[PDB]
RNA sequence: UAUCUG
């Protein structure tokens, strides 16, 4: 079997926009000041584990 | 009630 716990969704998404992403905010958190590459709420990345080579 | 699009 294969399961985590239920769950049944999927989205890619498309109009958004990106706020006032200010070229020294993050586009993450949405904070001011630091970037994203350096969001305190970063844990660890790469995030999104997806062995699919196949879009270049 | 699952945020790196710059
Ligand atoms: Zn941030």
């Amino acid at each position: 079997a294969t399961v985590v716990s239920g769950q049944k969704q999927d989205r890619q998404g498309g109009e958004r926009r990106r706020s006032q992403l200010d070229r020294d905010q993050c586009a993450y958190c949405k904070e001011k000041g630091h970037w994203a590459k350096d969001c305190p709420k970063k844990p660890r990345g790469p995030r999104g584990p997806r062995p699919q080579t196949s879009l270049l």
